[PDB]
Parts: structure tokens; C-alpha cells; sequence
């Protein structure tokens, strides 16, 4: 039997229809050796990882507030750290329920950052420091690994795969109309390489290999209104490929 | 003889190094056909192109003031490009300029590299210098400094019918750790980054024929213009050191 590994691209919101593919996989028996992700890929995978049910991410998603960029990043550290109270006494990724890897990128070199030992609630917190939101992490200045590995199929393949799942959630750019402030104009350079370096990645997919892409149009980047359709978005989007998904 | 294009990689204050890389090449004998520039490379090759003398840019960098405020800024830059350039205003076709002229920049709505080839000169050098939370961006498409897309813009410079390019890479360098202070500096160092990527791409596309110019700037602030006069020397000398290899063309 092949192993599989599932690549679970980043975002924010957008990243919780990660949640619905993980509840559809789970449903249809198909089993994941090893989970890559960054920002919003790598919280749901990395928790996913340490042995949450789908179910249960579920759960969490719908029951919290997601209603200045230093306090953001010590709550979400907080948050991680309850969550993953289970794992303290874990250093070795491999060793977690599944093997898992999150990425991050180091500001003051580009350089791209893979963690796979250490403390999961701290490298999954760095893989989530999307600037001008989460404060950068020192463990090296670490930020979101949207901007070097948005989607790491290379990090997954590096763990010795055979298939790759890869799901991407889009990283829509803004709309004219939109671009009002300056902030607003460099979030766009973001993304602009965060696709860049996105398609890249995808370009390496083989015959093998299984691209999941939820429809995501509507969907606001920051907008955790609609978190059930957002699951719903990447439960059916893996429905649908149940067939493909089913010959590994 | 060959067809000799000129290409001028984007900047700031690094970019006046690209005045003594004129000065030498001007000393040297060397004729220029073309002209590709972003940002910098744009401003200082726009004015050459359109008869400015090295010369005569070296004094208007030595004696001018580098000391709702992005679009202050954005006018004020514009103002001083119209009057720069007064003598070409009935200029439409940059083809028809003193030298062939292009100037590159973003679309940031989309993304896409839009090459000004046509128009208002002062405009479109002012799109390509556009550097964002420096410079306001400007409706011609929504449009800011063509760095991120192509600072140094091999491609556009070959497709003016040039079989040769001689380019001066005046570097971004990326900020110590111990400067990356703020938000707004964790963002200009990813706007670098992807800067860095497309201009080492293109860099890859030089072949046998055409001349690297690299100008020791080790010490430089990217918006530090307290040194002019070390900038213009600093592209000079480079230059001066490929008399040789510059000569064979
Ligand atoms: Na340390
Ligand atoms: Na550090």
C-alpha cells in the first residue's frame, strides 16, 4: 500500500474548509501517513496530527471568538497550548499520532523554516505569525510560511510519500476597489508572491497525486462568519473526489 | 555594430550609483540604443533618454532636497518630473525620444508587469518609482514601483530588437534582524525578497555577449541619499573597471 501524505495549503478563514476535507477523508477510509501545512493548514493539520478528531475540530470552530498585533500573538499562543496539552512531554514530530511538519519563513534571511521536533504549540504559532496580525516569533524572527511554501508538497514528499492530497484554499487578491489603504497595497505584494511561489508547488504534481480545490468564490480571507460553509465548502469539494481518492 | 541596451535596475538612493555608470560609459565611447529601467534605473535613464546629460543629472542629484502623506509625496515627485522634463511634453512615442526609452511597473490589482512604452514620460516614470508607503500609487490600472514584478527588466530591453545588454544591478539588500523594528519593516523585507527572486531570474538570462555591472555598494542604506557623491563614484568606478570588456562592443 501507498503512503499518503496530505498538504494543507494556508490561509486563515479560509484555511477551516481544511476541517471539512479531514471529516470527508475520514468518512471514506482513507488513510494519512504523514500531514504538511502552514498558517490555518497547519493549525487543523498540526492539531489533526496530535490526535483530534475532525469532529471535534469542528466543534471548536464553531464555539469561539474570533471576535495590538503582540497580544493577538500571545492569545493565539495560549489557545495552541490548551489545545495541545496532550503533547507536552512530545519533541519529535514523527512521533505524534501522525508525523507532522508546519512551515514558516525566517524574515531576516527568506529563508524557508520547517520544524519537525520541539514544541508543537510554538512552531504551529509561528507557522500562523501572518504579519500585521500575529507578531513574528523568536525560536531566528519567524513569520507566516505563506510566503515561501504556501502550499509545501516538497516538505510532504521529503517525508518520504509516495501520493500527495494537496488541498488549496486560494489566496484570492483584493479587488480594486478594495486596495484603499497602505496596508491593504502590501497584503496584496503578500499574496502576490504567496501565489507565486503556490503554483510553483502545484507545477510538481504528478500523475499520482490528488488536487483538492474547494469553491471558496464568496469567501473573505479574515471572514469567520460563515465557518459552516466553509467546512461544508472542503467536505463536498472531497465528496465529489471520492472515487479518485478511493484508488490509493 | 551591435545594438547596445541599457538596464537599469530599480532602487532608491542606490540608484544614483546608475549616474556614474553613464558618466563612465559616456567617457568610454559607449552608444547607447535602448534603455529599460525600473523604479531608480527609470528615473535616472528616463532623463537620459530624453537628452539630460550625466553631467547635468550629477548636479541635480548634488543640489535638491531629499529632506495624505504618501499622496503629498506622490504629487511633489510628480511636480519635479513634469519640470524635469518640460522640453517633452509633445512627446507621445518613447521610441522617438533622444534614446529609446521603457520604463516597467505593477498592476496591483493583478499583479501583472505593464511596460510603458507610449505617453507622458514624466507619468510613467513616476509609476515605475512608485515604491509603496513612499510614494502613493497612480491611475493610468492601479500601478506602483515595477520592482516586484521586474527590477531588472533583461526581457523588456531585448524585446527593443538589442543583441547586446549591459546591466547594472545596484542590489536590495535585506535588513539585520536588529533592524526589522516594525510592521511596515517586516513588509518592505518580503516586498525585497520577491524583488531579490525576479531579479535573479532574469540575471540568469544573460548570456556570453552582454556585461554585469555591479557597483560595490556594501555600506548602503537603501534611502540613504546622505552619500550622493560616493553613490555616483561608486557606479563610476565599477564601470570604469570594465573599460576593457565594455571596449569590445
Ligand atoms: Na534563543
Ligand atoms: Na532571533
Amino acid at each position: 500500500r501507498p503512503k499518503i501524505g496530505l498538504v494543507l495549503s494556508g490561509g486563515a478563514a479560509r484555511g477551516l474548509a481544511h476541517i471539512g476535507v479531514l471529516k470527508a477523508l475520514d468518512e471514506q477510509g482513507i488513510q494519512i501517513d504523514a500531514i504538511a501545512g502552514t498558517s490555518m493548514g497547519a493549525v487543523v493539520g498540526g492539531l489533526y496530527a496530535s490526535g483530534y478528531t475532525p469532529a471535534e475540530l469542528e466543534r471548536i470552530a464553531l464555539e469561539m471568538d474570533w471576535q495590538l498585533g503582540v497580544i493577538q500573538g500571545q492569545n493565539l499562543a495560549m489557545v495552541l497550548e490548551s489545545l495541545l496539552v496532550h503533547t507536552s512531554d512530545n519533541r519529535d514530530f514523527d512521533k505524534l499520532a501522525i508525523p507532522f511538519r508546519a512551515v514558516s519563513t525566517d524574515i531576516a534571511t527568506g529563508e524557508k523554516v520547517v520544524f519537525r521536533k520541539g514544541h508543537l504549540p510554538q512552531a504551529i504559532r509561528a507557522s500562523m505569525s501572518i504579519p500585521a496580525v500575529f507578531a513574528p516569533v523568536e525560536i531566528r524572527l519567524l513569520v507566516d510560511g505563506g510566503m515561501v511554501d504556501n502550499i509545501p508538497v516538497d516538505v510532504a514528499r521529503d517525508m518520504g510519500v509516495d501520493v500527495v492530497i494537496v488541498v488549496d484554499i486560494g489566496n484570492p487578491l483584493r479587488d480594486r476597489k478594495d486596495l484603499s489603504t497602505v496596508l491593504d497595497v502590501m497584503n496584496q505584494s503578500i499574496t502576490l508572491m504567496t501565489r507565486k511561489n503556490s503554483e510553483a508547488q502545484l507545477a510538481t504534481l504528478k500523475p499520482g497525486d490528488v488536487l483538492i480545490q474547494p469553491p471558496l468564490s464568496g469567501y473573505g480571507t479574515t471572514d469567520f462568519g460563515r465557518v459552516p460553509q466553509l467546512i461544508d465548502a472542503g467536505y463536498r469539494a472531497t465528496t465529489v473526489l471520492a472515487a479518485r481518492l478511493a484508488e490509493l
